[PDB]
């Protein structure tokens, strides 16, 4: 049994070299130091210094709008938003997204409500949106899922038709583009993430962009303490600025940005190849779905058809030294405080997220690294049963 | 002559300004070393090795267990609210920075301020059983300007109302009463890392508590409420601090015992050369125990000076001098606490109409302190005349 060289099973792990979905993209150090030098001289540290207004700039242009203000993480990003827009009561959104989706809104007292999405996106479907609707309900919020831009223009329609916001979670959207639409132009306003996981990262770091000065003026006060916010807010304010040293590493990885996608694609039709003709493992075709940065690989894993649950399928793989993750299972109508509370009818979601596996990416994986995978998720789906078997003994 | 003072056209006194807030200078080989060794090993937020090590030194300097470092003060308060459950009504003081109430805003909750002992600056343990409701969760002082609060009184009135006593420590790392590190004094307490602090990591604070499951509930809690066996009705947000944050703040803290040493130098140097200055007061923290010294603080008494803190302030200002009221006005007096009503806060008010904060940190010499007092015994001394001349 090839079986046995499996380190799960007590074999040998093959390689001694640990692939891990998230490794941060490298970048030009001497690049960043100097940016860093450069901030440490001016003795401006933080609150609103020139690395962050020059990293505002760029964020906003490849969102394709007028305005963006930098914030220390994506989440923070999402409850100024709420806040400065005047959110109450409920918020319509996917169920199949990261836990910061709700939980950013939650933290701040409101109401996440979760709908279905379409099976054939993996994105919030606005045919579901309306029955979710109350006297609550204060706005939706998609989630451009692994970088796909939602059906905003029929999502939008529906907010219409209710008197509703329409904002987009686009923390994976970076770089993104629907019918040569840029993400970050499509909803009322959006909001993306740098964390040292993404594409494009700053350490820790976000921004909420938007056309409208004004909504952009209130969030731009409330990051800071409400200051200069006339007639300030029943929110008060917070702190959810970024500092220069963030935005030093965030320009320098935004210049990186260009070459990176060229490898997530290259990395992308490596894997497409390498699991070819392979029943029950199929790579999710971001490209469907318009221009795709390509910082996710992502394969839905059958079970019936492979005899082996995406579950093993992970744990098989972390033993050989490669690490993926399920992004996202469960949805989040299954995590607290959610969970086991009232939801509308969620079989697609549910579907998926027992589905979905990410696998290693970005300047650190090659062509030899995703043979490694490839094969090895090969060797899961062509022997699942009995794997699965020797497993349940 | 006044006609001299830059802000009366005159040439601006001196070239090289000076500032409240400006950061000490610090090691940027130490500073750089660390940085490589995080972007090296790939590891470069999510609990990396220099946060925790972070902790590590700011726990031992609070005197407590246990730290989790975040991405600002402001932020630690919020997971520190939720994390205990806090609810409707809070009682802190109004003198203190618009973060104090307003972090707690943010999450909804209700900040209830209560006067200041005009003997300290700090919440006067005696005015607050009085704002004690039944939507009241907790009590929350404020070390002002780093003078430990008298935190055993304001436990016992917390004790017999069933509340919860934590503290805004943000300027008081290092600071001490009686032998007990500030930061010990609470159920929990907050730190303040911004740039501007005593100890700078550019942005982020921490918590610290011997409460091993508060630690831990605001650990899950500031990481998505991951691992929170039973979770949390808030959810959770991200309040982490990078590594990148957490190698300036290691840097910052290697320097610190030496700022502290600067910063009372400083202040005696101040306090010398601003003598025989009546309605010109040097404020000693250190009658309030151990001080670090990084706010230099004098109250204008206008009656006295004949001048008001706000036109000293423009006059320093056009000088070259840049200062700033730490705090005024009172939060009450705040947006939105603005207008809506509170107890009466007299005390709050007087005090924060007269305080003023000078420079200092590494960077300021004796020269400088020189410089500024001089400036202040001008205005201190024709106040009167010059007070009326502006008002032209
Ligand atoms: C839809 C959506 N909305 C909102 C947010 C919130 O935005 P932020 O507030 O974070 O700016 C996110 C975050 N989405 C991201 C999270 O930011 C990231 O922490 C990770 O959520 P975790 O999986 O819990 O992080 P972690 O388990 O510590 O690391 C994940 C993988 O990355 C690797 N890693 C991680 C870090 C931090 C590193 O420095 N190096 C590294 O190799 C280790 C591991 O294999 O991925 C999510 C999809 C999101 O996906
Ligand atoms: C009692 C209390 N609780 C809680 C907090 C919250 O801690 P954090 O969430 O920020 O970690 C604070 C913060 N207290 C600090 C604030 O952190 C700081 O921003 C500054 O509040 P601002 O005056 O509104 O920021 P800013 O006007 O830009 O700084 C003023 C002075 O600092 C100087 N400065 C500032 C920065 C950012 C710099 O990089 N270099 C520099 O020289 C310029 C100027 O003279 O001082 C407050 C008392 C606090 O005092």
């Amino acid at each position: 049994s090839a079986l046995s060289d499996l380190a799960f099973f007590g074999g040998p792990a093959a390689f001694d070299q640990p692939l891990l979905v998230g490794r941060p993209n490298r970048i030009d150090r001497a690049r960043l130091y100097e940016r860093l030098d450069r901030a440490l001289d001016s003795q401006w540290l933080s609150n609103g210094g020139p690395l962050v207004r020059e990293f505002e700039e760029r964020v906003a242009g490849l969102a394709g709008v007028r305005h963006a203000v930098a914030t220390c993480n994506a989440t923070a990003g999402l409850q100024l938003l709420a806040h400065a827009a005047g959110l109450t009561g409920e918020v319509i959104m996917p169920s199949m997204t990261f836990a910061a989706t709700p939980h950013a809104l939650r933290w701040i007292g409101l109401t996440p409500v979760f709908a279905d999405i379409d099976p054939d996106t993996g994105n919030l479907d606005p045919d579901q949106v309306a029955a979710a609707v109350t006297p609550r309900t204060s706005a939706v919020v998609g989630v451009h899922l692994w970088g796909r831009p939602c059906a905003a223009d029929q999502l939008r329609k529906v907010a219409d038709e209710h008197g509703l916001r329409l904002y987009f979670d686009a923390a994976h959207a970076l770089g993104c583009a629907v019918d040569g639409r840029p993400a970050g132009s499509l909803g009322d306003a959006e909001v993306f993430s740098f964390h040292a996981t993404k594409a494009v990262n700053a350490f820790e770091g976000g921004a909420v962009v938007t056309d409208d000065a004004d909504l952009a003026a209130r969030i731009r006060a409330l990051h800071n303490f409400g200051f200069d916010l006339p007639g300030g807010s029943p929110a008060g304010g917070t702190n959810a600025k970024m500092s220069e040293a963030a935005a030093a590493m965030g320009l320098t990885s935004l210049d990186a940005f260009p070459e990176v996608i060229d490898r997530n694609r290259r990395n992308h039709a490596a894997y497409r190849e390498h699991l070819a003709d392979l029943p029950g493992v199929l790579v999710a075709d971001h490209d469907r779905h318009g221009l795709n940065n390509h910082q996710y690989v992502i394969v839905e894993i059958d079970e019936a058809t492979t005899g082996i649950h995406r579950d093993l399928v992970m744990e098989v793989l972390k033993a050989e030294g490669v690490h993926t993750r399920a992004y996202f299972s469960p949805g989040c109508h299954e995590l607290e405080p959610y969970r086991g509370q009232p939801h509308a009818p969620l079989p697609h979601t549910e579907r998926l997220a027992a589905r979905v596996l990410s696998l290693p990416t970005g300047t650190a994986i090659g062509d030899d690294d995703i043979r490694r995978v490839a094969d090895l998720l090969r060797l899961c789906a062509t022997r699942g049963r009995e794997l699965t078997a020797r497993h349940r003994d």
